[PDB]
């Protein structure tokens, strides 16, 4: 099935808890992958305005490690749930992907996760000012806009409204699409 494929894939670039115990500030996303109409897609959020950090701005739900949490992935799920309302019976983490290192002193772990088909968002207004679907698929074909780096414009065609996506949120993008649809007979 195409979610036994999907997670099949996934599972051969988990990295596991290899780098977690590093010294790093340390904060955790979710890549959360929605089969809808017959296809995989991400769920991205747009971050407040009133935000410190970024506001605007398109990113994965995800947060700063704090002491409650068992593991990295738990980092993941609990700002998830806060974020846009994902239970944790409402997510499979699939995997661990490769870290990313930011400002010589931070470490954030991507963990990909299948959300259940039942699950609809309930943002938190204070953090989030969007939530919105992506077919993996575009991430092969993106429209790119140059500003110099790369941004992505991604058209919601049910509603025509235009967001961008980039840095780090972005190359996470391609690299879940490249891991699950590289190589597969139509
Ligand atoms: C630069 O390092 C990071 C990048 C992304 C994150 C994930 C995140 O913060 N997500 C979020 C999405 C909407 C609202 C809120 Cl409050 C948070 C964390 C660290």
């Amino acid at each position: 099935s195409m979610l036994d494929d999907a997670k099949a894939r996934l599972r051969k670039y988990d990295i596991g808890g290899k780098y977690s115990h590093l010294p790093y500030n340390k904060y955790s996303v979710l890549l959360p992958l929605v089969a809808k109409e017959g296809k995989l897609h991400l769920l991205f959020t747009v971050r407040s305005e009133k935000l410190r950090r970024a506001p605007g701005e398109v990113c994965f739900p995800g947060g700063k490690r704090d002491p409650t949490d068992m593991d990295d992935a738990a980092t993941a799920l609990r700002e998830a749930q806060e974020e846009v309302g994902l239970r944790p019976h409402q997510v499979e983490v699939v995997c661990c992907l490769v870290p990313c290192l930011i400002d010589t002193d931070t470490l954030i772990t991507p963990f990909v996760g299948l959300i259940d088909h039942n699950f609809q968002a309930q943002p938190n207004p204070a953090e989030v000012k969007d939530v919105f679907l992506v077919p993996l698929a575009y991430f092969l074909h993106p429209q790119v806009h140059d500003q110099i780096n790369h941004i992505f414009e991604y058209t919601n065609p049910e509603d025509g409204v235009t967001y961008q996506i980039k840095g780090m949120t972005a190359n996470l993008a391609v690299l879940v699409a490249f891991i699950i649809l590289e190589k597969k007979p139509t």
